[PDB]
């Protein structure tokens, strides 16, 4: 098979873990470079990815789960780390000096060009809410870095469980100080499936057919 | 250097094709694949990849910058083809429906148990607009697929362009029988970069410090 037709063809939804085995400091560390490079418009990159790893962290995740979505609430201490997938409420023109700054050291502008790289951010403006929030514009460039996790987990040969199935406003209050001035609406477990117990793990990958998602024009 | 990693770093946004080189038809079909197998929030895959491939389709998605974002241009007849990532506006049980009969077809679940499977609905009208329309739900699903595309063209070393600066209502226009019941927010356009114009080629890839997106907790 190719290569990248078998990683596809074989990553799942993985619907139970395996307690007592953890991703290692070597895969967790590709993963979140991984992540860091993520393409986004204009470079905004208006995320923030929050790794869930220490015990006292896996509770206050498993506690987010107190009044919905409780059918995702077991994985969070059976799972080796929990990601939150955060996008930016609002992207400012200061946010997006911290892009061009950045650039301007790593050398691909100069100080006089980042003036005039300040003109992608009509991207930005054009993406405005009725509240003036960014939110319908930023959400996707996180789903972007997800999809490219999913691809990057299913070549480091980790399990993995993406939940929309969490409750937003709860994390919003347990996470506090990490959460403030984003939002959450997707996660990710991360581990090894239960050898026995994860039954999506045997059953066959379902797809709608070629010609009723592709045209070729 | 790391497989994962390499790719990652090595990937860019090109911005100039040689419009000598073209995609194999053999490498089209692993990334039309790719795309096919993305995830999405219960299997509800609301999207459609429309492929720009022959000089007809070519000078018409040439003919939707009439109006704006003339930046992008040039890169749709210089570049080998050009897919239109398309999001669903609203999405129904019967649109359900196709991916729960597929299911069934697939035998990833049963005739009797395909309605026990329609209770993750729930899902759907949970994401519905006052207006009826799921597009902040579909549009975030879509990306996840582009993420997952960019990832698979890393690997196979080809060049692309993602592309947010289109026109989305000049494109309904143009594909309308195509993009009837979608909205095309984002497009692709892949080939090969011109050896000698494509500046960004020789710069360096910028992106925030690992701690001012990452956190441990
Ligand atoms: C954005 C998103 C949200 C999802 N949310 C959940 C969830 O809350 N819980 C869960 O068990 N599965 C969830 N999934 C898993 C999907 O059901 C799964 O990706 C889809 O059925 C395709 O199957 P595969 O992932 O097994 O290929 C989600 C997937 C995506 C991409
Ligand atoms: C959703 C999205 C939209 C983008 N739109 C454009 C576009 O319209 N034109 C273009 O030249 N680049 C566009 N880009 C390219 C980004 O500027 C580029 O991905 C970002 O600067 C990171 O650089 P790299 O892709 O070179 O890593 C877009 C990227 C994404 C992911």
């Amino acid at each position: 098979t190719h290569p990248i037709i078998h990683d596809l063809e074989n990553r799942y939804t993985s619907k139970k873990y395996d307690p007592s085995k953890k991703v290692s400091q070597e895969d967790l560390a590709v993963l979140l470079e991984a992540l860091r490079l993520s393409a986004s418009s204009i470079n905004s990159q208006p995320w923030k990815f929050i790794v869930i790893e220490s015990d006292a962290a896996k509770q206050r995740m498993h506690d987010s789960f107190a009044n919905m979505h409780q059918f995702n609430q077991p994985h969070i201490k059976a799972c080796s780390h929990v990601i939150l997938f955060a996008n930016k409420l609002s992207y400012t023109r200061d946010d997006y000096d911290v892009v061009l700054s950045k650039a301007v050291a790593d050398k691909r502008i100069t100080e006089e060009q980042k003036e005039a790289a300040f003109a992608s951010f009509k991207f930005v403006e054009l993406n405005c809410d009725e509240n003036g929030e960014h939110k319908a514009w930023t959400k996707p460039q996180a789903y972007l870095a997800l999809g490219n996790a999913l691809h990057t987990l299913a070549r480091l040969n980790i399990d993995s469980t993406t939940m929309e199935g969490i409750d937003p406003e709860l994390l919003s209050e347990i996470f506090a100080d990490e959460l403030k001035g984003y939002e959450c609406h997707v996660a990710l477990a991360i581990g090894y499936h239960h050898p026995s117990e994860d039954y999506n793990a045997s059953l066959p990958k379902s797809r709608k057919a070629f010609e009723d998602v592709i045209t070729i024009l």
